[PDB]
């Protein structure tokens, strides 16, 4: 992905997230859009996004159900435009195989998401996650989720997926993660609230470009 | 809720999901609205619901994001007029912790997941289960989801919650589970395709019904 980031654009207003996406687009050609501003918008918000800016659109709606509705899910998100999908692996293979079904048939991808980021992830989820990478990896899964704010596990992942994977991770900023480090294992960083909450995002997104082209 | 029966309204159209949800009034007070039926009509469809039909709106966003991000999702779900949501266990405390706050703030409830009811749920949730619940517990979560598909299971986890708790149930019917079985740990059932696929949505409801007054 271009400069190796991606805008994780949570704002919750059409015209808020318009404003700063348009501002930040010389910096990425993929923009991460989840439920805040879908359930706020609509799913067109998708493919106005995709038109206006000519970027790619992750769609991480966190997928999380059942076989059956992981697929309604899943084509109601790629007939709304996006590139790809964001899915959870905790609830298991099937649920995943779901979604990479519909992928297939639509010519779409999934990501799976592997580790969270945020502290709760130590609960439960951490204690699963090597099993649930090596679960995708035996599904053929090829993109995947992990988190900055974790570069030991970061490289864990990492080493379960192998090179050829290709590995995004939120966390960097606002939860603590350092840009650099976390692109020692990821192939790009998610940033959300470090770019969309500054007083000028433009600027916040050239300096972490400016961090990144120096590694 | 009315007959201890909640219909889960998966329809992906709104003139069939509005159809159905009609034919079937008579026997609920209580819809499960998912992200089938939300990402293909839009948010404003739970208002639509809930004025059409006078019942309450579960919304069923299995939400599984980090604390801030399922801040925002529950916001944008109460904001559309959501009498409850179900949320993730499998996140962790905090996670569960920024749903509750929100609940808390604009008067609604929270439902969580603890263990789900199709077969990749023995992967990775099952294991973690009691735990989850044991966290909602001490969270001061007062209404819970747990599987028909596997009543030992379900009865677990209202050993854990207690019998003051809230406990819906869904797998009834299409995925395997019993109505009378699930009942008697389960508060209410969930019922989707055994419905709302039936030539006659009506007669279906009408017969479940009868087996639940049977009890
Ligand atoms: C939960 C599914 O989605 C994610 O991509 C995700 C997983 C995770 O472990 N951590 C994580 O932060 N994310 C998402 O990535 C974004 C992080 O934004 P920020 O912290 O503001 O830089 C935000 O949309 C959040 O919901
Ligand atoms: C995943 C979050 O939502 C649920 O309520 C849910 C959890 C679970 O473990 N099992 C389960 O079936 N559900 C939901 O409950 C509904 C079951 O519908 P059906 O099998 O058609 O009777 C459907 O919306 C499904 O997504």
């Amino acid at each position: 992905v271009m400069n190796r980031l991606i805008l994780a654009m949570d704002l919750m207003n059409r015209d808020d997230a318009l404003r700063v996406t348009g501002e930040v687009r010389e910096y990425i050609d993929t923009v991460k859009i989840g439920y805040p501003l879908v359930l706020s918008e609509g799913m067109d918000i998708i493919a106005e996004f995709r038109k206006r800016f000519g970027c790619r659109i992750i769609a991480d709606f966190a997928v999380a159900d059942i076989p059956e509705t992981n697929e309604k899910i899943c084509r109601a998100t790629f007939k709304a435009g996006a590139d790809a999908i964001i899915v959870h692996g905790f609830p298991g293979a099937d649920s995943v195989r779901a979604c990479l079904n519909v992928a297939e048939e639509m010519g779409r991808e999934v990501f799976l998401l592997t580790e969270m980021s945020h502290p709760g992830a130590e609960m439960f989820i951490q204690g699963a996650a090597d099993e649930i990478a090596r679960m995708g990896v035996d599904l053929g899964v090829k993109n995947y989720v992990g988190p900055s704010t974790r570069p030991e596990r970061l490289s864990r992942l990492r080493e379960i997926i192998g090179q050829d994977s290709f590995l995004i991770s939120p966390g960097v900023g606002a939860q603590g993660g350092d840009p650099g480090e976390t692109l020692r294992f990821a192939d790009a960083i998610i940033v959300g609230r470090s770019i969309y909450l500054a007083d000028n995002p433009a600027a916040a997104a050239a300096g972490i470009i400016e961090s990144i082209k120096d590694l």
